[PDB]
């Protein structure tokens, strides 16, 4: 019996040392049932998720930049940082399906994120294509992406469908936040409200449940967003009343007492449910984080955490330069093993072409050959995009062309160009 | 009769200042027949082609950009640039509906290029409700956009098709090239391929009756790749003999004499079915575009013209501090009236993106401080993106929610938001 | 300051026997404030507005079937029907941008709906764009779409921009009802949970917002699953105190007393900011409609309504074959102007491939040759897709080639065709 | 190396009973070199491929039907065809992410065809779920789809990139016409224009170097339309000139004697880089395609053919009824092992919703409940698709969704249904 045989192979593949902490209220019987005859494999997320467990159990800590596009991605990997992070936010600004600028309100198409992912490992796979044509080794292009799933796009069915997408688009890992999705809003926005406990945890079970159906260990992230969130849909769960002030505003919101107390009942919560856990901030206060990892650490020890160093933040008003530049070891050695500046990719777009455009206003060519000799300067470091036709795959795809002649073609586009004849 | 009205109106149209020089081998007759029984209203197109043309005779001249993003589109609008430039090579590297990082040789779905102008246009539009409602008016967001229509990916009918498409997408000008559409290729790569002079003359043939079947005077660019392309498919046109080695290729292609010569040629031929010439070059030099103005301008007296500042150029290579600072006023003088910078927002992304994410490896939050330091100083000459929540229409998506309501609202998101708290 | 004249005009539009006790809690200058310097024309969502409106007050009524491709839409057109109801089912089914098999349970991106409407309304343009080249005019093409918007797909943002995206998409009318959206599922299934009737109102204020601020009449339906919701997730409404049991769920959802009475409380509450009240229901009984009819035009005389002539019913099982013949006409006399077989495309779909499918299995060419008889035979009826060529405009594209060609070509597709030799 | 070993694990791949006689003019060194580092699993392509190889060889043939929908995909599995035809021509017309009704001229963006298969496969892979957790094996869901390339839509290139395309969405076989890509049309449009041997010889070797890349044996099918195309660009082959008259078109075609001996040519240069050969033909001649099995297996021993039962063919003009029922059965023993009818799902769609739409009109719901009926006799022989909720996998959700609240759940979907009353 090869049914008896497949459930066996989930149950071994559920008890390793991945999974140690966590719990599953389902049997692999449920697993077995609902994943259907045929197993389909999911390279880049598995690749995905093995790298991005060992890094974080490997390295001081992970420390990565939001990307909107997967050029952008593809500078981060170069530069030497060894994960990606999928920002919503940025998704719903500048990178939706929509077409649209959105404000984070989750106004955007539900699969704008799988879809960005799946570009950025296309960016990502090129450039590897490249690097191998060339016989080339200095860089590991399969980064894992963390990527955000909001607050599920709605039921945990919208849960379990948008987990299974990021990971056929193949995303390392997938952070899920306890916001009610009708109302969804970015963390350092005010009007946050949060789902019971109990929904917030079936979140995150459709989370696993999907994950184990496809058959990759993908990594879960819990947010929580109740150290700011003084708004609950329902004062149900025995867990939440304690926050309860037992008022509730026109729409029927339940008031609440946020601050790192339900934070931490929320975190303690989700916690045998997730490989890490996430508590959305005011601001970059280290002591906070160390009674929030204290505090988790206290029941969960060892308890992946991760940090999210908003652009959201004004940094050098709460912060001396000092501080700033020690922030992230800090925070490295509190537990935060993976660490994310989550706006980092819109705020680079934005500025870059706002002192390009507005020299360019004023100066003209003087404003591009400026960049362009930056460009130049930043070769010393790693940097090529300078040379933008080898950059993309001209070389890749002159490569392909000759195999497909036989080395008996006249269109040969490297050869011939103004890249070829002045870089 | 009515329908003889709308056949005297479509040629009253026509017979403007707006058509001066423009020859249309097709009757008012043949518009009607082919444009359904509704006339279908392009705002956008309309209102950016009407600008376009105004721009182009009014000011000296006008510089843009490539966006890739609409925040880059938009950036380039607060900066004070009066146009956007719609790069094909950027859609193929960057931001291209099969979401592949490609080389400049049209491997990606031909509606990649109308779905960014629509995105674009979405952010402008959204960056003018959120002036609009805080009574501001101090910049005019509604920037005509001139977009790539490469070489038509394909015969006549793809070109009607893309032309149609960019209108819809609320393009105010749309460049076709008199490449072979299977061999297309950027403009600065070798073994590029003509097609004959009347099949290039097909294909602007094809796009004035794409916009005149839509009803809109969408500004149309005709480029020849003639100026270095030293391969043609065909023999079998008279115009083109002169040029024919007499060599032909192991694939079929007729070898040409590339030179100033053969752009001129075709730049004549074109110049009746065209609002404006664009001769691709191979370095930034200002005698051949003097030489190459006045050939056209010797037969088409004050006709516009359009030049590349390539990227693909090596700028202080190629010239003196001197030349560069005053290239776009000489170009305006000759007859230049639209210069443009094609892949700048490629340069602009990959540069920045490098740069903090390298700074960000070694340096940690120091970087991104410095990033966030840099934006608020730059709000001395106008960006505002520092402050990120407003930027993207939080502040306009509040007042719309508060409108609702009638005013009772507690999930108000900019209030009590860390960017009202720390900016 | 030409303001006051613009907030004049936007108030006079308001004044007219459209909009006849019809209640916006707002002015017309917040309509002004939100909807940006410029006005863009949407012009098939305003002829199909004000044409829907016309059919529904000069017609008997309005009977329609669910379309999930142009060519059904088309058809739909040519048999004669006047509108054309868009599925959200449908869409889960077998026409959503994820590309997924969904049931009706909002697991399918939010912006399918509107691309729907746009390639049905693209499909018909061209079905008008080839008989205007014919000259043919006995169908009138631009048979409004009126589309299914869920619950919104989430709060009143959610509901202002899928409004916004249906009428740039070119529906006439869309319906939204008052499920909670992470909880949404078909209206026959069993487990829906209701908002609060506030919450409900504040959803169709956020319709008519979007529609005032984009100029266009679209005709508004709120659609009440509260004849079979025994679900709601909020007791904050006194209007809704008195349905409420007392009991809750595990969940926290307050148990309700679903039925006709709930039903026509909702209706009641949302006629004064609808054009259109659609009461969902279990099995198709004139006697329910009747009753629910009665109490509607009781306190809002005139009110259009809509009844789903649900395929989730078994007709013959429910009903005799009198009263099955009689029962659109009865509808009808009762003010039910617009009726709709949500999912005719899917049944009429699958049944036909399967059973050609099933056929072509045993019998081969055998089969298909019956269907292609079959086809020619249904020319009696107005059937011409038999000839498939000219069904999807090869000849209108062959008079745009000769058109552009000065009548040349000899690439011409319908000359030599094996419909001129053999149709 | 480990190189050596992964280059000789490519090299003993290709050396194997499959690839047959099949000619690479390439090294497994070169896919080695332009294949990137790591090689992705592609599960549906390669169990597509491998299936359709085993029925290939070990049935009488394989009879399959056009699909535009996964739910006429799904229908087209459950009646028990054994494979999928994804046809260009109904991608033009109602299933193509332009959202255009289109004639067969390639005017569509060209992942239109890929993104059709993912959607397919995904429909097949909600069966296979569905009936997995009702625990069945009556079906095997995963049936072969053999997917239109058209001429590739560009260069080699573009034939490169969407033979990757296809493979990463899961299809079996993929079909390549030697037609110039920028004048493609229908087989049985007038006016095809061939381009060299030599050059659809280049299309084929790239087609099959990319499924070489992605490591899966992809069946590639080479189409000629030689068999009735008079146009042809370049007379530079050597095997073309013998067809060509002398004659040249104002365009600059070479005209040429069409027929079955420019077709044979076609075929006979073509079969060593493909698996199946596939003759275009203007009418159902049984002699014809013994002409054809013959010429191309006189050289090429048991060479797989392909039979297009053209819809665009008046099937009982052309024959007797005699025949019309055996034609399938001749074919197979003439060696064409794969027959599709191209426009079936075209036909089925437009027939079934004109022939409802009119009833409809005139009879109203009887219209509705005749097909319903219809439906319910039709499950004597497999059809299930009347109890829609169940076939779209309202159950297999509902199973989800108990499974993630571990049995304490209100909102299941099947429990008091209108579905679980009524059928
Ligand atoms: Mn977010
Ligand atoms: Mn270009
Ligand atoms: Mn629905
Ligand atoms: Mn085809």
């Amino acid at each position: 019996m090869d049914r008896a045989a497949q459930i066996k192979q989930i149950a071994d593949s559920w008890n390793t040392p991945r999974f140690a902490g966590i719990v599953r209220p389902y049997t692999p019987e449920d697993v077995y049932r609902l994943r259907g005859s045929v197993q389909i494999e999911y390279t880049l997320a598995r690749m995905g998720a093995e790298r991005l467990w060992n890094l974080l159990h490997t390295e001081p800590y992970i420390n990565a930049l939001g990307a909107l596009t997967g050029n952008q991605a593809m500078q981060q990997v170069k530069a030497g940082l060894k994960a990606i992070y999928l920002s919503g936010w940025q998704v719903a600004a500048d990178a939706n399906l929509a077409g649209q600028m959105y404000p984070d309100q989750s106004l955007y198409p539900a699969n704008s994120g799988p879809q960005l992912v799946r570009n950025i490992n296309n960016a990502l796979r090129r450039a590897d294509q490249i690097y191998h044509s060339e016989g080339r080794n200095d860089i590991y292009w399969f980064a894992p992406i963390v990527a955000d799933a909001e607050a599920g796009f709605g039921g945990p069915l919208n849960v379990f469908e948008i987990m299974k997408a990021y990971i056929e688009a193949g995303a390392a890992g997938v952070h899920f936040e306890d916001q009610l999705a009708s109302e969804k809003k970015c963390g350092h926005m005010g009007g946050k409200v949060l789902i019971p406990t109990q929904a917030a945890i079936r979140n995150l079970v459709a989370a696993r449940l999907a994950a184990d159906v496809m058959g990759v260990p993908t990594i879960i992230v819990a947010r929580t967003d109740a150290n700011a969130a003084t708004l609950l849909t329902s004062d149900i769960d025995e867990r939440d009343r304690p926050f309860c002030t037992g008022e509730r505003t026109s729409e029927g919101f339940y008031r609440v007492r946020a601050g790192l107390d339900q934070a931490i009942a929320r975190g303690l919560a989700y916690a045998p449910y997730a490989d890490m856990i996430w508590c959305e901030t005011s601001e970059p206060n280290l002591e906070e984080a160390r009674r929030f990892a204290e505090a988790i650490h206290a029941q969960f020890p060892g308890k992946l955490l991760a940090y999210n160093c908003s652009p959201s933040f004004n940094w050098k008003k709460k912060l001396d330069d000092a501080t700033i530049a020690a922030f992230q070891r800090e925070l490295g050695a509190m537990g935060y093993k993976f660490q994310f500046v989550t706006l980092a990719g819109f705020h680079a777009l934005n500025y870059s072409m706002f002192e390009l455009a507005r020299n360019y206003r004023d100066r003209g060519m003087a404003a591009y050959s400026e960049l362009q000799q930056a460009e130049f300067a930043a070769e010393a470091y790693g940097y090529t995009a300078t040379r933008h036709q080898r950059e993309v795959g001209t070389g890749y795809f002159d490569e392909v062309a000759q195999v497909i002649a036989g080395g008996e073609i006249s269109t040969t586009a490297l050869t011939g160009s103004t890249e070829e004849e002045q870089f």
